[PDB]
């Protein structure tokens, strides 16, 4: 029966914390502990019930943020870290990303609020990465069982590094500094967070390639350079994986569906020239760096990069002739 004091509820959830954000009327660093520990999974319920999107739910949504917003990791790490049974934490944790995925999509507002926008991403990022270190710490092959969960991250992950991007900040001159100074390029350090967490993953990874196969891409596919180029190492770094399975068989299997989406994407239009440039240039020296499965990869890398220049040459021309 709380449906009608959803709003007037915000109204309190907001003053108080805001109050409690304001600076100097008295120290809440464990106050707002407290009041994250009681109120935390509470919320996230609520707005999941609450999740209708029609009506004053997005106030909802930066009460949440905010919250986290100024609550510090010390917190996240002190009790919501120290649960119950840990399965219970998992429940949570799903719940957490499976929301979130949810807020990426079908966002809250019309675009226009693109400043609070890019602060709640912000606080998106610093509260997966917490999840990303307890997770670690709680779910590495320390807990080396019941360790699929991290589907829902990385697409989550990725679907979070799926939007705000080149062409994005293009729109004035000026607009890619302006978030550059005043944000940076989340991008950057967002792929690298799921680079080290795949690094980290260890020998499990080969329970993992044929679905995380997809990921990889868009994040690949990347406009920019930098965390592209340290990205693409990445796709040697799994088929070599692969090649430890393929002294019992092969990569073919990654290798389809990595051309198939391939495809599917490079026709969809996102990556340049210079992105198969520098893939060829980036997955030779791996091969290099390899013996002779590296040549083989070389060879297939090499249709790869000739089906990138079809599909270029064949964008442009579409674009051009009929």
């Amino acid at each position: 029966s709380n449906k009608p004091d959803h709003e007037a509820s915000s109204q309190l959830l907001s003053n108080i914390l805001e109050v409690l954000d304001r600076k100097d009327v008295g120290a809440t660093a464990v106050h707002i502990q407290l009041i994250m520990e009681r109120l935390l999974r509470r919320i996230n319920r609520t707005v999941i019930g609450m999740n209708r999107q029609s009506p004053h739910i997005g106030s909802f949504v930066a009460c949440m943020i905010a919250l986290l917003q100024q609550m510090d990791d010390s917190h996240y790490s002190h009790y919501i870290s120290t649960f119950k049974t840990r399965q219970d934490i998992i429940d949570f944790l799903m719940e957490t990303f499976i929301m979130f995925k949810d807020l990426i999509g079908k966002n809250v507002y019309a675009k226009d609020w693109m400043v609070m926008n890019m602060t709640q991403n912000r606080v998106f990022l610093r509260a997966i990465n917490q999840f990303a270190e307890v997770l670690t710490r709680f779910f590495m092959d320390q807990a080396s069982f019941e360790l699929q969960l991290w589907n829902n991250y990385f697409h989550l992950a990725v679907a979070f590094l799926t939007h705000e991007s080149l062409q994005l900040e293009t729109f004035s001159q000026a607009k890619r500094n302006k978030i550059v100074k005043k944000y940076g390029d989340m991008r950057k350090e967002i792929g690298f967070r799921i680079r080290d967490m795949w690094y980290n993953l260890g020998p499990h990874k080969i329970k993992f390639i044929p679905s995380m196969v997809g990921p990889i891409l868009e994040v690949t596919l990347t406009p920019e350079v930098e965390l592209r180029k340290a990205t693409i190492p990445i796709f040697f770094d799994m088929m070599q994986c692969e090649f430890n399975f393929s002294g019992n068989g092969n990569f073919h299997m990654f290798e389809n569906e990595l051309i198939t989406k391939l495809d599917q994407e490079v026709e969809g239009g996102r990556g340049d020239e210079q992105y198969k440039v520098l893939l060829e240039k980036l997955l030779l020296e791996h091969c290099r760096k390899h013996k002779y499965l590296s040549s083989s990869g070389e060879v297939f890398a090499l249709l790869v990069s000739s089906l990138l220049e079809n599909l270029l040459d064949y964008r442009t021309i579409i674009m051009q002739d009929e």
